[PDB]
């Protein structure tokens, strides 16, 4: 394909990956396969941080699998929770501890996951691309999702009542993501110029960083779990690392537009590089195309990141 759909978990442990003729887990930390299943085409296979709940959509119309459908599986038992057939196309599924979130085009869709309760229903302006947050924290349980021009809507998933209202960028958002812990929200228009980081929690815009002179398409952002990072890859091919313009850099080896979806491991790692041993923070790569990239960041003194290994999920 040489895949359907790849994403990270929550915490950038593992990588679950649809193909034309299945799904697999892969572990990122060593790298490798650890689950594989034969189905269908999967367009969405995404995890619950590293339990063996999955929550997965077909691609194409078949048999026992739908675009329109979801099915809430679990592979240790090897059984199904549920199945949720939905009007329309789901373009995104994102979970936590205590909810499920599916995205249609013009329809936001809340479930307790306990009990698969629909707990609440948002209708939206057209979200064609599929752009969506939701917290990994219980605790700061907070959703995020445009509300087009470039406003980000903070929505308490807990409650289920609106927090605020972000005048993120003045044009149509092209990137979001949530911190770990709920608490930091970061953004991109689809000129991708600029890079902002707000607080969830109070609207207040912490953080403003320019990615570069000309707009570009800005495909990912993310958090280390630390709160240190922010971390954007684009059209272009480079991946900035803002620290809390770049501190640091580096050089995703692939075609230009070619799309990713970018990662940074929790731990600090004590590799052994051309020899020394340097203390670097993993950042991971993944593109359309099905290559795994690895990068190691110095977090103390930045630069151009070194590659540390190259992966194929295919």
């Amino acid at each position: 394909d040489n895949i359907n759909f790849a994403n990270f978990n929550q915490d950038f442990s593992c990588v679950s990956v649809g193909y034309s003729n299945g799904y697999k887990i892969y572990n990122c930390e060593p790298f490798g396969q650890c689950y594989s299943k034969s189905d269908g085409s999967i367009g969405i296979v995404e995890m619950l941080f590293s339990s063996s709940l999955l929550a997965i959509v077909g691609m194409g119309e078949q048999h026992s699998l739908s675009p329109r459908r979801l099915k809430i599986i679990n592979t240790k038992r090897q059984t199904t929770i549920c199945e949720l057939t939905f009007p329309g196309a789901i373009l995104a599924v994102k979970l936590n501890r205590e909810r499920l979130v599916v995205l249609l085009e013009e329809t936001i869709y809340i479930y307790d996951i306990n009990n698969m309760r629909l707990l609440h229903t948002i209708e939206t302006p057209s979200n064609p691309n599929g752009l969506i947050a939701l917290s990994p924290s219980s605790e700061n349980n907070y959703l995020a999702y445009p509300s087009p021009n470039g406003d980000v809507i903070i929505f308490d998933a807990k409650t289920l009542q609106p927090t605020s209202v972000i005048e993120a960028h003045r044009t149509s958002l092209a990137a979001i993501a949530l911190s770990k812990d709920g608490l930091l929200l970061a953004t991109a228009s689809d000129k991708g110029t600029i890079i902002r980081v707000f607080s969830v929690a109070t609207g207040i815009k912490l953080y403003q960083f320019r990615r570069g002179t000309y707009p570009t398409k800005i495909y990912s952002l993310a958090f280390s779990p630390d709160n240190r990072f922010v971390i954007a890859s684009s059209a272009t091919e480079t991946v900035h690392i803002f620290r809390l313009r770049h501190f640091a850099s580096l050089k995703v080896p692939a075609s230009k537009e070619t799309k990713t979806v970018v990662g940074v491991g929790s731990k600090i790692w004590d590799d052994l590089i051309p020899l020394v041993n340097k203390k670097l923070v993993h950042i991971m790569v993944i593109t359309s195309e099905g290559f795994f990239y690895k990068f190691g960041l110095d977090p103390e003194r930045g630069g151009d990141c070194v590659l540390l290994h190259q992966q194929s999920l295919f």
